[PDB]
């Protein structure tokens, strides 16, 4: 596995990570909120995934990336889109399949809209983001302010009930420890930011022609599974989706051999249409 890092257009510096083969088909795993690479270690340390080129990375404002300070870095979605873009130019990645968890599929989108999809061979939306929309977000008021709040005991508590709130089958402690410590690494900037970011998912989903897949947990406590991928099948209904009924917002982490069964096919389609 290797270490590196990327320079994004406004000088944001992101922390990249690789694994499994370095001539085979890329794969580019995208995080979500409050999030690190760490959630990808089930995908890459599978053996079966192990001939694709495994790029993971910090999103900015999280892990070891850069956390600029001021709000403006963060509500506009291109500059996210931006920071994808010079990952896939910088690794000289070839046609990647994007896959992206919750936040990170709200990233996919922006770059769709700003760059549309030659670039790419197709991508996995997991529990994505599709719209910032009531009628496709769970409603949590309580923990939603909390976990942004200037209070410093208010704000941790906060975000520890957001992390519970992303599973349906909640992980090992020391598994839940070492995502709990990873989400305070998360930028407080970038955590009132966000809610603001812009997310052009009507143009960027709409004109995507590569094969799109939208995996969510049914008991998604975060994002609104069923409302969710009728959205987005209704800006794009060449999209395909699933389900998994006991899966909540993190499947790949809750249903591991699922998961990576159902991407690796959907990478070795994408690249034979």
């Amino acid at each position: 596995a290797r270490d590196y890092t990327v320079t994004a257009p406004d000088g944001v510096v992101l922390a990249v990570q690789e694994a499994g083969d370095p001539e085979g088909s890329p794969i580019i795993f995208i995080h979500g909120l409050l999030g690190s690479r760490l959630n990808w270690s089930k995908q890459l340390q599978d053996p079966r995934l192990q001939h694709y080129r495994l790029i993971t990375y910090d999103l900015r404002g999280h892990g070891l990336s850069g956390k600029p300070a001021e709000a403006s870095s963060y509500t506009d979605g291109r500059r996210w889109a931006d920071d994808l873009a010079a990952i896939i130019e910088s690794t000289h990645a070839r046609k990647p399949v994007l896959v992206g968890w919750s936040l990170g599929g709200a990233v996919i989108s922006n770059y769709l809209a700003a760059y549309g999809d030659k670039g790419i061979a197709g991508a996995v939306y997991v529990d994505g983001v599709i719209e910032l929309k009531p009628d496709q977000i769970v409603a949590h008021p309580e923990v939603y302010r909390d976990m942004i709040a200037s209070d410093l005991q208010t704000h941790l508590d906060g975000e520890r009930a957001f992390l519970r709130l992303c599973f349906h089958r909640q992980p090992d402690a020391t598994t839940f420890s070492l995502l709990l410590a990873n989400a305070a690494l998360a930028s407080w900037d970038m955590q009132r930011a966000v809610r603001s970011m812009t997310v052009e998912a009507a143009k960027g989903l709409s004109k995507a022609e590569v094969p799109l897949l939208l995996l969510y947990g049914a008991q998604d406590a975060l994002v609104k599974a069923k409302p969710s991928i009728a959205r987005a099948k209704s800006l794009n209904p060449r999209i395909r989706s699933e389900l998994y009924a006991d899966s909540g917002h993190a499947p790949f982490l809750e249903e591991p051999e699922r998961f990576n069964r159902d991407l690796s096919d959907f990478v070795r389609m994408a690249l034979s249409r």
